[PDB]
């Protein structure tokens, strides 16, 4: 699982432990061990949301499975809550794109997660 | 809908009004209200296109529907036109990835748009 | 085809020649002419892999076709090898998302690559 946050919030406003908190929370939420989880936060971005440059975030979550209607709603509540609490971004100025990745289309460690066939 | 531009053009070369013009033109082209539209411009990037570092752009447009053959060709004309005029990037050094998003896969305001 | 690398490795550590080597190696691996290949490298990123801030990279490769089981494993070996050699990033701290794009969903030069209908 991989979570990316792009925001116009300044770098100094990103709490020091934010990456670890996202990692732990995403581990719990996805049921995947933390060792698999990647997080990427990009502050100070030039963005508009609804024509306004008030604090906002455009995000993506990639996962192999564990993606879908009810699950995604749960992720949104969790992640909007963290962005609101830690970065002070209103949940209605956050977008999160969810991607259900096929194991064959995720590369890692010189190979992919499609190990079953040649 | 959501549009991202990554370019090696310097931030200083990004004109006042650019984000707003993108927002307005995207609202027009996609038919979605301006309040929906998110735009994100990332200048000063380390990029090569065809092995050359002349001005170029790599872009994406996500949308719930309104993605398709003729529509995408129309978006490309619109967006390449703007990037050429405003950022002086040649249209043949722009790539735009189009994504048709399912509403259940776009999160917003503590939920998704399937709800 | 376009390849993006986001990494917490500092810009100073990105070696002269890196983008060009990516460009030429990707042309070779995809069998596509270099003229088509776009590369984008983003250093100095605030990111974690497994909760650790040791060097890591999150990457993507988009291609119209030439995406699939064996091909992607080959791309991974190639690109992890280059990231390891050039940026000193361990292959097990690299993720690469592969996207098989439809020609109708890739814009270029005022249009797309779907010209048939
Ligand atoms: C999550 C993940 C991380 C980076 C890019 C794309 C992804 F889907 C993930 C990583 C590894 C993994 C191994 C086995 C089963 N599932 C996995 C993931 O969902
Ligand atoms: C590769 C490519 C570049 C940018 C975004 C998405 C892509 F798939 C690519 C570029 C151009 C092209 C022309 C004809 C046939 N295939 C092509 C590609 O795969
Ligand atoms: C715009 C949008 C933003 C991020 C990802 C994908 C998108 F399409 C958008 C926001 C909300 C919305 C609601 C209903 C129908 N379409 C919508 C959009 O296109």
């Amino acid at each position: 699982p991989m979570f990316i946050v792009n925001t116009n919030v300044p770098r100094a406003s990103v709490p020091d432990g934010f990456l670890s908190e996202l990692t732990q929370q995403l581990a719990q939420a996805t049921g995947k061990p933390p060792q698999y989880i990647a997080v990427h936060v990009v502050p100070d971005q030039l963005m508009a949301f609804g024509g306004s440059s008030e604090p906002c975030a455009l995000c993506s979550l990639h996962s192999i499975g564990k993606i879908g209607g009810a699950q995604n709603r749960s992720y949104s509540k969790l992640l909007c809550g963290l962005l609101a609490e830690r970065l002070r971004i209103s949940p209605d100025r956050v977008y999160i794109n969810y991607y259900d990745m096929n194991a064959a289309n995720v590369g890692w460690n010189n190979s992919t997660f499609a190990l079953e066939h040649h």
